[PDB]
DNA sequence: TCCCTGTTTCACGTGGAACACCCT
DNA sequence: AGGGTGTTCCACGTGAAACAGGGA
């Protein structure tokens, strides 16, 4: 039993990861593996997107980072049995604080998300990991806890710069606190591919990072996700989209990205 | 005379705020008002925007705010003669471990921007300032040392909850350290009125917000940014809309904004 | 008392004449109003939407008009106990042949229809025409028998035309053979308003006809048979529509119809 | 040389035959064919939807049935080279009486058009005559001067009597006026296929009929003129939807229509 | 070089209709 | 059988964007 923890990551908001967590971690639950998902952004989207509003939460990822609790006992079961996660709240906002503080001491704080995952690694095929909008403290113990990352990637000109800045902080913790971290891919979200700033900003991203982007073993094709309402409606339902529409093209190309990533 | 200090917040990444800063300042520096730009963000998006690259920039806005240097030293005057531009680079980044510290030694570190800002208010009509997307320490510094604040939103699910979340940190700093801010209009960005989520979000927020939301004052018509690529387009030619294609659409409701925010 | 004779009517065929013919019959009858429809076509779908198949047709009205018979000896009681029925036959189209046999001689054979109609013109509130799709001597008989004409419409390229042409016509009778006769009403039928063409077909009408069009009484609006497959399955099963599926959108149409006609 | 004349006939109005006239014959001029199309109903549609408009008109068919010119003095060229027309107007309606006083006397009536159709008959590839709606002496002339026959049926209730009423005139007239008179298909016009009535109707046409039925050379599907907008918004263009869009499914069936007539 | 026009393609909202469950 | 739902599926209208060319 290992499982394989893959962060979901961009400092830019808006550009998709919580849609790619979730939906991501429905696809992969579909395929009968055992999915945790674990919202590790104080305005909690993933949380409230599967029907969980954190007026209702009691405790949170952020306890469990103090220590206060024990991974085990923050869990939650969702309306798929392959799918539990660990909420958030905003009390994880207070963390920065926290780790801060860490690097008075200690050279601990951007393990602290690594060590409150231990207890449940052996229980779980993957584990997904929501990030926040930021290079900030929870998202480098996000990118320290992952075997892998995901890069969501809206395709406008700030992507460009984005992705250098993401990629360098990528490279500082490969050779500092986690040296096997991986790119498992780059993943186009709310593509549109008529648009001449799309064409323009995918060229310029593929000339560097062809190798990196998201494929289709069957055919090769690459593996974007299209803009579609039926995404963004999806979180008004509490669920994700495969059980809010199947076959939508948001949908498909979600449970191909499953796929792939069921290849190795 | 005395600036307007304006910031330009939402809770949320990615809704437009850079875009609204950015075109909202070369709107009024149009009619001929002295608008001086103050990226406030690490990753530089509005940097970036008017054509300076990040590399070039030695000195930022960080030093300023640590007293390395005083703002008059960092300001960069644009290719347009009425808006310049005090430049970001991720070098920012620091300033949050700053602003614990600051808090830890007395109770400072929420007006380190107004203080920056004392330097230069008698120079400039409008002092617009492009905040991060959370409520951290930076985005506390810019609404701590503004006199209004423009809230760009994007009508998905999450508006709603991220607009309460960012008038609920308004308030608290009204009834603490700036007690005269003023909330200056709800901006709707990237706008499709045709799409349901887009009616049924602005419903809700109308249901609580009418009063709030920007209005031409000739027609009464709601000021909304329609979704246009030219305007994602722009920044890719280190310009404004005004300057990269004065007749889309996007740029008039900007220069609509423009005219709205210099009635009053 | 006197019966009112409305003839329906059109130059083209497929426009509803049968079906508005056979619902409002059937509309008035509900309203225990006691009606004669007159099948005057050939082609003879009014007997065939109440039932009457034509291997039990034997005394048509081509009878009647020649003389062959008097009205009352070809009427027939329907499943409707208000509603009588004089049914037609293909042997009708002889009528043509007497028709110009008759003009030779005494300009007999415009108003064959009337004479042999006044034997019955004391025994029923309405008296309603199904008229044949031309303007030849059958439909210039039924114009010239009736007091009224309902003209409905397809809204298509050609209805102009058609309308103008039928005006023609009916206006040359108002000075020859029935002065009297005058329009009760234009009706759009298979009314389906989303479509370019319906919109531009009836601004066309509009523009010239709109005092014409038939509208509810207590609202004012037009009223218009909305394009219902049930209305053409009706007949399929020798029912108006009233029998058929009271609660049908066509059913509820044709009987404000006969409601606006009752009125006057 | 021998040019195939073919009727486009019917007896009920509104169910495509002059939409189905004037496609078919661009649809066979694009396949470098000489077609010469006979506008033989007085309302004259197919020559207003080919954009000569009634009043316009010098000459039409009817001084040629009367003899008063001959064809080759009445033909018009259209804007597609490959594709001329004999017109009609309102004058036709005349040919009734006409048509009884030549049957006082002679025997001949039923051949005037055969008659005046055979001062061309060695110039064009295929002449197609749109017929008018009845059984009446054009349609009798019209079935009279053809090899064959297109019936074009709309698929609702009274598609059913309609068409064996049709094939009782053909019948008659192979034991008359016209021997080889053949059938050269149904073809199913409007046609909406998931509509219950249309699958009842084609049902029972088929258990007599499916043998005559228009099929594609190609793989033996029925060809069906689907029901379109585009094909009623054609005759606002005078032009066929061969011109006006070559691709609209209205278009794709009748160029299908074409091949197989071209087949044999 | 500018900028006018028309045409094509696309996602989304809309509503009539067949249908598989539904109640009972 | 009767009287909901809600679900899928289709054609059509709409508006943004790309584009081709047309234009002195
Ligand atoms: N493929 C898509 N098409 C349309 N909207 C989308 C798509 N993916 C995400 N969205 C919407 O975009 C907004 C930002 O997405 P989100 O996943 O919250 O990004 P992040 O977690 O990176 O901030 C949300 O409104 C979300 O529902
Ligand atoms: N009205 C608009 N239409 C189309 N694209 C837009 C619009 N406004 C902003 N964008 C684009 O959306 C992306 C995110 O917007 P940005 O202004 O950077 O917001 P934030 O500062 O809140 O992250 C950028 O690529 C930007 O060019
Ligand atoms: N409002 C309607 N919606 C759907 N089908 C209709 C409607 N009105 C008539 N029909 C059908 O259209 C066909 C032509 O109508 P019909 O009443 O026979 O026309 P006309 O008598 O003018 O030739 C018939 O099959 C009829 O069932
Ligand atoms: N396939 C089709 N889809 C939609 N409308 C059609 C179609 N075929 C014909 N129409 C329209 O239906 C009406 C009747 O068609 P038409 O060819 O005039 O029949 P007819 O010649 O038998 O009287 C016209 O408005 C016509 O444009
Ligand atoms: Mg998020
Ligand atoms: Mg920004
Ligand atoms: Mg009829
Ligand atoms: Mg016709």
């Amino acid at each position: 039993m290992m499982s394989e923890i893959i962060a979901v990551a961009n400092q830019k908001g808006g550009v998709g990861k919580t849609t790619t967590a979730v939906n991501l971690a429905a696809s992969l639950a579909v395929h009968e593996k055992k999915i945790l998902l674990i919202d590790f952004d104080p305005q909690a989207n993933a949380t409230s997107s599967l029907g969980f509003r954190r007026d209702k939460i009691d405790y949170d990822i952020y306890h469990v980072l103090i220590g206060r609790k024990q991974i085990s006992q923050v869990i939650l079961k969702t309306q798929m049995p392959f799918l539990d996660l660990v909420p958030s709240n905003l009390g994880l906002a207070g963390f920065e604080k926290t780790f801060y503080d860490s690097q008075d001491e200690n050279k601990r704080g951007e393990l602290m998300l690594k060590n409150a995952l231990e207890s449940v690694v052996g229980l779980y095929d993957y584990i997904i990991i929501d990030s926040p909008p930021a290079l900030g403290p929870l998202t480098i113990n996000s990118l320290s806890a992952a075997h892998s990352v995901i890069i969501p990637i809206q395709c406008e000109f700030f992507a460009l710069e984005g992705t250098k800045l993401l990629l360098n902080t990528i490279r500082m913790l490969q050779k500092s606190t986690n040296p096997k971290l991986k790119i498992r891919g780059f993943l186009p979200t709310m593509h549109v591919p008529q648009l001449n700033l799309t064409k323009g900003v995918l060229a310029e991203l593929f000339k560097y990072f062809d190798s990196e982007f998201f494929r289709d073993s069957a055919t090769g094709e690459y593996i974007m996700i299209p803009k579609s309402v039926k995404l963004a409606e999806s979180p008004s339902f509490g669920k994700p989209i495969l059980l809010y529409d199947i076959k939508s093209n948001g949908s498909i190309a979600y449970q191909k990205l499953a796929q792939s990533i069921l290849q190795g």
